[PDB]
């Protein structure tokens, strides 16, 4: 990575053995899941691609999904050279050459090079980018990783309509459908799949359900027992 | 985060695994409280809008409550566009630009306008301004997953005082009510309605009585004595 | 009406008898209903006096009507030159002498003034002028005929406010009501017509809050709500 | 109109009444139908802000609909201005007349203005920037409510399996989806009367299989629905 | 459409709704044959990406059948941006930007991008490639919603040879398959399913009889001549 220490200009040196040692903790553990992705990105600061090859080539375990990552990366900078035009004219005084997606991988690209590019002004973001495309790399994993789908949910006999708000809201973390499909999840197939006197509450908003009157919905009289006042 | 430097200007530092598992513990043993809006202020001091983020994302679950914050800086960051107006044509040589409602919120945030308005002067700290969105919004999770009104204290049939005075003072962290208004509660309310035992230690206190004297009230009253230990 | 040119000298045409004929299918139609006047306020644009007394020549329908339209645009006429303090005032040698009501109305004019009048720098709007009066004289015989009014309509008793709203805005349509009585009703009899749900908040938000805030009321449950939790 | 368009000069035109009436039949059949967005978007085609606010003075029908179409044009046209500069001043660089969005929705602007803008070349496309604001009106007038959802469809038994299909996405119109939804409806709801033997041949087609193979399959298993044939 | 568009004088008219009427009409008579794609290619005369998409969504019925198309389409967009080299090195770039997949489709284009690619010398084909495109979800329609298939077409026995011929042909319209596979079906398949009487008769005419006598030969099926035949 990238670092400033106590020094005049940006300090280039490798990735410390106590962060890969902390790197694999977590993916032993926890295999690849939605609290994995933000652990990732703290790991992965001024990353250049040889940084995160290292991360990837330290994971001994789930073989078969890191072989999916890699066609992921490949679409992804296939997409980034149509996307972006790499035909150009000669590389002028001040200047360094352009990456392209393989440059970004770091496959064509050498590490003093690399390095050479992030610490250029302004950076040309070389690992940020990269960082970008295996976060998606992840996504697709922590999709497939997940105990259940979004479209089986259903209310506990006796869960709260809050509780089960929270715990359809936690299994969409990694679920990648449009505003408007998210909307039409939660006014909808959340409410079709709950208790039928909170159903019955709910029915009563009419088309527009806010989270705001999601929450304070469901108070009433009678059911369980209240929680003692002096704990 | 952005962290003050010895021998220079600011400098940027990653975000520790240390500082991600200190505040997922809190939540672990009390959650979204009174309690826990300090200790996530104590933690944000040099973070960025991307580490204020990557610390509501680590967090597992939380989430519906989490959707109210996402909510709320929905709210605010509206709020603060429609407060303050853009800016026709271009800045000038080594001044910065304003916080954008998409910039605090962490949407737009690179990490080069962020050490911009870091090393402008007086330096602007966008990671405060965004703090004070989530801790407002904390507020607004503490109100809707609240019990019942603030001025419902309950006590026992032989309590001494001590546990119901501190569950009143527990109560009231909700509230943002003077220190004079928390006395004025407890003339009225805590000291009339004390067990009689107790009741004749408070009568005898005289009815102008100070905050450090109604600390050794009702101490060795009643009980089995005294099973505490020194330490 | 006026067709610009940007090579030379303006073109005047006379009323076209495609624009007459779909006068007349909308003329005959919509008569007594103030679906007639955005349509030949329309068929309108950019018409001499001349062409809009051409338009009325083309109506034989209803006489006695248009007669009581006739005594209204006169005594328009009559009003514009008492709003007038000076009649044939002096001004530079070759522009166009200011216009009386009569002139307006255009019946001791030459379709030269009134061509002359709207190619002037600035324009003197003589077309729109007339136009304005004539619209006045198709909402009075609409009145005379239908005296429905916006101070007339009730709703019925298991009609919920949102066939009220459309009643209140299609009757609007050719109001004669004065600006203080139009602000008196929407204060008034609004608020008292409104069902209870909207009531409420019109009490509180008043008619300068959103028609969506209005309209998002009503769809709920009579009465105040079944009761919280005993706590 | 704006009109001669690659034609040297662009120069003003009247709005055409059968124009006009198109729009007007447009309303009157099809204001809950997302036909009505590109019916309207190509006969505003070259239209001013003031022949965008004729078609709306022009038709009469459901106005508690239409007016908060207005309520979404206000809106609108107070968040537009909040991203944008906005020409303020009687300084040098920003005193002149620039776009800000009443001159958009044609409220300060006068009609003069607005052509000059809109036949400057490149232009500056006025009457598109506010014709966006009318559709996204339409587009909430659309979506607003319509008894059968997607769930509110399933196969019977007496009628080609295709026609059961083509009604689903009749429905989905207006009305959003994403992907897996659209495969989970032919593992669940149009999936129900399906055959034992070509069930297996839709689900070994799977997620990836196209509309075109999924409406060609099953010529060899089960009765006459399956073949496209009557009951 | 843009039309002068052969000889360079690309003028613009803004679609008429006669001819997205004559569209739907179209499409709701004239699509389970091929006569679609030649009615379509005249209206299509001039068409921009613009026009097009319009009269794509202003259909409203025929779901499932727009729904293949909108998939094949769809498609084509994915192919064409597969298809193209990635060019590298010195590329000299002249005017108008390399429109992409999308920017055929009219998706990532605007009306004045379509306006660039038109009014370009020699113009750029992003309407044309748009409009073959359609044509090929047009021919999958003709397909799918085929009554029989070319192999199953087979002399009645109560059907004129000429009958039999004239329905034999235009299921071989519509067949498709190329245009070899198609000269042999006209030369041996044809011959092959005629009654055996007919086929007796076709042997006796040889290369000998001119392709006329073949309409009048074969007579007495149905009952006396061609006409009188039973139904």
């Amino acid at each position: 990575p990238i670092v400033q220490n106590l020094q005049g200009q940006m300090v280039h040196q490798a990735i410390s053995p106590r962060t890969l040692n902390a790197w694999v903790k977590v993916v032993e553990e926890k295999a690849f899941s939605p609290e994995v992705i933000p652990m990732f990105s703290a790991l992965s600061e001024g990353a250049t691609p040889q940084d995160l090859n290292t991360m990837l080539n330290t994971v001994g375990g789930h073989q078969a999904a890191m072989q999916m990552l890699k066609e992921t990366i490949n679409e992804e900078a296939a997409e980034w050279d149509r996307l972006h035009p790499v035909h150009a004219g000669p590389i002028e005084p001040g200047q360094m050459r352009e990456p392209r997606g393989s440059d970004i991988a770091g496959t064509t690209s050498t590490l003093q090079e690399q390095i050479g590019w992030m610490t250029h002004n302004p950076p040309i973001p070389v690992g940020e980018i990269y960082k970008r495309w295996i976060i998606l790399g992840l996504n697709k994993i922590v999709r497939m990783y997940s105990p259940t789908s979004i479209l089986d949910i259903r209310q506990g006999p006796k869960e709260p309509f809050r509780d089960y708000v929270d715990r359809f809201y936690k299994t969409l973390r990694a679920e990648q459908a449009s505003q408007e499909v998210k909307n039409w999840m939660t006014e909808t197939l959340l409410v079709q799949n709950a208790n039928p006197d909170c159903k019955t509450i709910l029915k009563a908003l009419g088309p527009a359900a806010t989270l705001e009157e999601m929450m304070t919905a469901c108070q009433g009289v009678g059911g369980p027992g209240h929680k003692a006042r002096v704990l």
